[PDB]
């Protein structure tokens, strides 16, 4: 219900118009020049050509990191990923493919003036990463843009996805339509005596929680059933943060099941290399002293909160998160 959401003020609302709005340059591999695009202008583009070609976009969504700095500024968490959720229906495969060419066709609208030009050629030069589920449970398709820049433009399309898990400070997420109609139909700019009424709204449940969870740095979760494998990653991050636990003598419990949820997804000790050394990259690129201590912190939460059937698993782990740390302190 309406404990979810939240009516963002001007301040918020301000911080929003800005994220929107910023030059955001976007590194394209090979002969091809550096896109400076704006969350603003994408969205823009993406919502009129997929509802010109017949997808309806029910909602144009801010997540992540960006959602959290718009509604507390510097919490803490950082602002270097973009995310953006386009609520479409997603039935048949074409679809899938007119929401890869619209984009890729939006890449195009930035594209300044020799290269050749073709779906093909920008998926290689623009995007990143392109994941794509399509089963009865899950329909969405996301795409990435280059982030050798620093910053990751990710833009998610779902249809339906089953609630993934994140803890309070990370559940944010900001309702762009009543702001991108105001971008439309607006003759003035926006101001603190003209603006739109802009929503937010915490996935996490409770949106005044989650705003004082972010407002005092505080780590907390109200369905740890949810946490998979990634969990211990999340709550990593936000440890190396400086977020502590709002629930002392309740997180050795939880840090043990995140452990448990690490091992039972990620079994073999190759896999979890990959997802650290990914992790490390699109994470904190450019921080190798952050990288460190997030390992440091992964090493703490490991060595006490694993229990004694598994010491093969946490020693296996440790031995891991040691040879990792050690490569950082090696460059
Ligand atoms: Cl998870």
């Amino acid at each position: 219900d309406s404990e979810s959401f939240s009516v963002l003020n001007w301040d918020q609302v301000s911080r929003l118009h800005e994220v929107l709005t910023e030059v955001v340059p976007i590194h394209g591999r090979g002969n091809f020049p550096t896109l400076e695009i704006t969350l603003k202008d994408i969205v823009q583009t993406v919502r009129g050509r997929l509802e010109e070609a017949g997808i309806n976009v029910q909602d144009v969504r801010l997540n992540g990191s960006a959602a959290g700095h718009v509604l507390v500024k510097d919490n803490g968490l950082g602002c270097k990923d973009l995310d953006l959720i386009f609520h479409v229906a997603l039935p048949t495969e074409a679809e899938f493919q007119l929401v890869r060419d619209v984009v890729l066709c939006s890449l195009l609208n930035f594209l300044p003036e020799k290269l050749k030009i073709s779906p093909v050629t920008l998926k290689e030069a623009y995007v990143q990463k392109l994941v794509k589920v399509c089963t009865d449970t899950d329909r969405w398709s996301l795409i990435s843009l280059s982030n050798k820049n620093g910053r990751n433009v990710e833009l998610k399309f779902v249809d339906s996805i089953r609630r993934q898990f994140e803890f309070s400070v990370d559940s944010f997420q900001i309702i762009l339509d009543s702001l991108l109609f105001f971008y439309d139909c607006s003759g003035n700019p926006i101001s603190e005596h003209f603006h739109p009424t802009v929503i937010g709204e915490s996935m996490y449940g409770d949106f005044e929680e989650a705003f004082d969870h972010l407002q005092n740095r505080l780590i907390a979760t109200k369905n740890p059933e949810e946490i998979r494998g990634g969990g211990l990653l999340k709550y990593s991050n936000l440890l190396v943060r400086d977020f502590r636990p709002a629930d002392q003598e309740e997180i050795k419990t939880l840090e043990r099941y995140m452990c448990s949820r690490f091992f039972i997804d990620f079994p073999d000790i190759l896999e979890q290399q990959r997802k650290l050394e990914t992790y490390l990259q699109n994470h904190f690129s450019d921080e190798e002293r952050s990288k460190y201590d997030y390992l440091m912190i992964l090493r703490r939460v490991v060595n006490e909160s694993t229990v004694c059937l598994m010491g093969h698993e946490r020693r296996q782990t440790l031995n891991l998160i040691s040879l990792l740390a050690l490569r950082v302190l090696a460059e």
